[PDB]
């Protein structure tokens, strides 16, 4: 892979816009909140955008039509943590694993979405049900020296 430096935010809002017609289509109400604008990373950024992709590509079609979506990026100490929450059902306490599997199907692409932030990244990818909905939230390291 191809480790770069660039901006997280530019990213998100990126990924956003390949979505923006279809998130009006189903009256979706969208919104991206970032503690810090100048926001970098050294990551691979095709990857990490693959990821995005599949995040807001499953909020779209979990929160369907008149739904919330929220992403959140978050600049820690030694790593960036993005949360993307949809208004929706919670995951089943029994599910919260097996939706990850190559295998889960009703898939999300969470197999190689944890594939690129965990191996590729050393970084951290989970759900958690929260304010009448479902979060999922990836971290990465700043740097793979910070690794």
């Amino acid at each position: 892979m191809e480790f770069t430096e660039f901006n997280l935010n530019e990213l998100i809002r990126e990924v956003y816009v390949l979505f923006e017609e279809k998130i009006r289509k189903m009256n979706i109400d969208f919104c991206f909140e970032t503690d810090n604008e100048d926001l970098r990373v050294e990551a691979d950024r095709t990857r990490i955008k693959q990821v995005l992709i599949n995040l807001v590509q499953n909020a779209i079609e979990a929160t369907g039509e008149n739904g919330k979506i929220k992403i959140t990026s978050e600049d820690m100490y030694t790593k960036v943590r993005v949360s993307v929450w949809n208004s929706g059902p919670p995951i089943p306490e029994e599910l919260k694993e097996k939706i990850f599997s190559p295998f889960f199907t009703t898939g999300l692409g969470l197999s190689i979405c944890r594939k690129i932030i965990e191996d590729e990244h050393g970084g951290k990818i989970w759900t958690e049900n929260r304010e009448n909905g479902v979060v999922f939230i990836f971290e990465i390291p700043k740097t793979p020296e910070k690794r």
